[PDB]
């Protein structure tokens, strides 16, 4: 049994409203200094790669402004996806945002915060995702998150985008 | 003296990203469920109406739509003999409505306690939601703001100027000791 | 259909913590002034008036403080209860935590609020409530919050307590 | 120079709360359900021991009960050779183990993060939490705590320091710019 927890056009807000804060959080709109950092969005396969990329694209159009974006493969940091693909300028001494669809064990950003210290040493890391469904299993949080849905461990939740599953939304199952 | 919280630039961004939550939070963007109530935004004069009217217009600018807004004095509820500002409810009301108070900056919390005073004169909302640009701590009651631009600890002796361009001329915010 | 949500030693282990909670941010621990305001807890009827008892009771023999505590009618106020009953000393200036055994919609602390300022002026006022099941219909929130709870507008959350009930508790139902 | 954040007293007092958080969070207070996890607390080196025993032993003066707890040296997982503190793991071990890391102060969260990589050289918790004393805000990576005792606004400038009895003598805290 399936119910829908957001609609296409729900998702489309949500994203434009993280880029909204992403871009406030992180001195977008300002000047540019030792405390205004270079920003890169590096999503976590598949659906978070989307999602960075569909972030890093609403940001540029707000803000007429082009941050790196790119993908973190956390295969071999686990406890047929995209590789990993880190703009040009790396990660070193950048504010890092990690992006994924759903945020639950955590054990996912764990291995994403693995892969990156092989790529490089950010000056910060920072998390966007869109759920939150409770149940962490690690002491981790997200900066910026587009819903936050209470869940069962039986149900799933499940991120659904234009390019990997045809229309946007989120359902829950069981 | 005085330092910059918040550049004209950070404002009108806050703005916008309180426009796109209230879109959220009471669903803007989606068909309108069987019993949503509509949405009425009403500032708290004078500030608190001309970010009202900034966020009635950059959620039309957004998502096309229109929502009702306003001003709720509440001169004669706090704490002279008369209103100071005029409340001005949009037409068909706010009886059943979700409506939204906007003020500039959240601190105590008495402001809000008036102005839900001064609703109750004018309607029966269905339900009652706070927008803020700062909340800067130091409730005395037990109110907290549904959307808030920015969360800023301040000191009872520092003071918040909240400076809004068709109010003021400029776009800002700074805190003075 | 039922399920429980708190067990009885689970509501007692949640209200002894709540009083720990009301002793550090109301100063109770420290000497006293301008900035140690005087406390008073006031329960809503009828199950409110109960917890607002249990915690002045943890708070004393915890700390050994008597800290003023009645009740706060607002049959009046609504848009065979316990009647009206404020310490001696009253409210001005004081500190009143306004207690309830669930905070749903927010309508009856906006209520307490109003039947409170017939009684008198505090300096500030907080809220104490066992359970939060959201849903607020004012933008109303509790300072000390026992269990947060998730819910649907067509569950029922229901408070027990020993005095009332014959047992502590607290269960979902529909 | 100084200020005292929390008095001896405030110490106590919030060590007691966070020790009656710890119990309902992780279910002490009642029988144990099918596919509970053990609790184990490890601090970490010197004063996140200090706290982590001082907890230990207010849940058991609260509740009754015993959790296994102990010590994770970072020294060499954090930023000389070798490491200054010893690891102390109860028996039994945390494989499968609900892991509370207690440390003194969350800042970058850099620390927490060294301990995770010291945790699972240790073994495979089924789930890890954090308790702080005091959290100071300044977060270089996506961490929180579960517990925390004080949340204190902090300039980069400003130094806490958490004193506990065992290890120092006297419990207080105070900050310094």
């Amino acid at each position: 049994e399936s119910r829908e927890l957001m609609s296409a056009a729900n998702v489309g807000r949500t994203i434009s409203r993280i880029a909204h804060q992403i871009i406030e959080k992180t001195a977008l709109d300002d000047p540019v200094g030792p405390d205004a950092p270079r920003v890169v969005l590096l999503g976590i396969p598949t659906r978070g790669v989307t999602l960075a990329n569909r972030l890093a694209g609403n940001i540029t159009e707000y803000s007429g402004i082009h941050v790196g974006h790119g993908a973190l493969d956390i295969t071999l940091y686990r406890d047929p996806l995209a590789s990993t693909s880190i703009p040009a300028g790396g990660i070193d001494d950048a504010l890092v945002i990690l992006v994924d669809d759903v945020l639950y064990s955590g054990r996912s950003v764990r291995s994403a915060l693995d892969a990156l210290r092989d790529v490089g040493r950010p000056r910060a890391v920072q998390l966007a995702v869109l759920v939150d469904r409770g149940h962490r299993e690690l002491p981790l949080r997200a900066d910026y998150v587009g819903k936050n849905v209470p869940t069962s461990r039986s149900e799933s939740v499940h991120v659904r985008l234009r390019e990997h599953d045809g229309r946007d939304g989120v359902v829950i199952s069981r």
